[PDB]
């Protein structure tokens, strides 16, 4: 039985209703509960959905160096495969594999319904509404090493602003979002920006495009023998059109707006 | 030394004013001869850059299965790597193998410019402007397989239409755009649809988001010794945000439009 790390973030794993009177896999559903059972039939093995005691993605401790969150399952021989929305980064990719992206996303505007604002070339030219992003992480990182001139003059604003246009989670961002009176709009990932449009209270909403690109990944400890055909099943549901498939079914067909 | 497959399409790899006069990989320019440089300073080897002799990406002849293109120089032992605006697909993962993508694509809608099209959306309700695609490849074929509402309507549509929608190659498709008094939008990857839409005559765009996600990828032969170093040196140009700067260059620093 392959030991498969995740963890808790709709909609990719969430508790089922009436999870207490079902046992193992049956208690989990979601966009990644469904990806497994996918994979899982494709490269023909058995599993078990576990997850990751800590509840993070993964990231090096700074004292200790030490690896938590699923990447540390991986990487400390306690799981044979991670199925998440985990995305695929340089630091991560040095010590486990992934497979090519399942999910592609990118940093997004996020707005008030109203606010009068409709892409980052309108957000960068003005300053009366603020704009903003997580403290640390790969977003704030995107603008301060962009050499693009919208995201250069955005990075500027944004490192300047007082008071400060950085939160510290996710939540933190979208209730600033929701009680600033218009005043500010937040950058984050695509698909949390899309699965919040899609929730109540419906007053949110995504604009303009996608301003970079990266990818969710399904990711393997260095010398697994399921590498390969992890990676070719990924690439098979892609191209069947069964993940945009499934996306739709879990952001959209569950969706409250 | 290194021997690199790639393809002469523009603004990928070009030849150089004045090539005559100049040799090896002097003679050339564009946006993968750059992506090649920073690989090789990256990844520590000296190279060649060799333009593929069929002009071809690479595909299984049909009557011998024979691979063709740039994925046949890898896998009959005659180059050590492409780089090249080569399409991560399932039937190239199964004989070589793809570094992450350093560039993400989609499916996109071109028009010329006036006419009355904002979305895929627009498209799906109406039938005075017609829409179509390559007759053969993977643009034809996500439409084929989609059970995405829109896009399933998109597919009724154009499988059905009369005249036939589909074209045989890009160029017949842009021309079409161009000379058939709008009645005509072409389906195609939003690369090359970006790169019409910044040359002369500048009569075209791309209009709505990407309707998909893939990517572009550095391929290596099976068992080669570069496949990790080529992998890292790619997240690494990404995450500097190296590659949305050379985008920027040679699509639109080097534009006319
Ligand atoms: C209650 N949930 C949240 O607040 C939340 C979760 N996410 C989120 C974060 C990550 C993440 O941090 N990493 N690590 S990283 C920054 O790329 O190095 C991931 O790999 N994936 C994440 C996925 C999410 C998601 F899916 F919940 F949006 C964003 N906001
Ligand atoms: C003169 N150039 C053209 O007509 C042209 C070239 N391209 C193009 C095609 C491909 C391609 O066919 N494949 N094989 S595939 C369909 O994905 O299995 C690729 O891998 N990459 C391509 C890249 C281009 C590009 F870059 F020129 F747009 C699209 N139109």
């Amino acid at each position: 039985t392959v030991v498969v790390t995740t963890i808790l973030e709709s909609p990719y794993v969430m508790m089922k209703k009436n999870h207490e009177m079902l046992e193992g896999n049956e208690r989990y559903e979601g966009y990644c509960v469904d990806l497994a059972a996918e994979i899982a039939k494709h490269c023909g093995f058995k599993y078990k959905l576990t997850i990751v005691g800590d509840g993070k993605y993964g990231a090096r401790d700074a004292d200790t160096k030490i690896w938590n969150g699923m990447v540390g399952e991986l990487v400390y021989g306690k799981a044979d495969i991670a199925i998440a929305p985990l995305t695929i980064t340089l630091v991560r990719e040095e010590v486990i594999d992934f497979s090519k992206p399942f999910m592609s996303l990118g940093i997004s505007i996020m707005i008030k319904k109203g606010t009068p604002i409709e892409s980052a070339e309108d957000l960068s030219k003005q300053t009366e509404i603020a704009y903003g992003t997580l403290d640390s992480g790969s977003t704030k990182e995107f603008f301060r090493r962009s050499k693009i001139a919208v995201f250069d003059k955005m990075w500027t604003y944004m490192r300047s602003a007082e008071p400060s246009v950085f939160v510290r989670t996710t939540a933190e961002g979208v209730a600033r979002v929701r009680k600033s009176k218009g005043k500010y709009a937040y950058l984050l990932e695509s698909t949390m920006n899309e699965y919040i449009e899609q929730r109540k209270p419906c007053d949110t909403m995504k604009v303009g495009g996608n301003l970079d690109s990266k990818g969710y990944g399904i990711a393997t400890p260095k010398g697994s023998s399921l590498r390969n055909a992890v990676n070719l099943a990924v690439l098979k549901l892609n191209e069947q059109g069964l993940l945009d498939k499934l996306k739709n079914k879990w952001w959209y067909d569950k969706g409250e707006c």
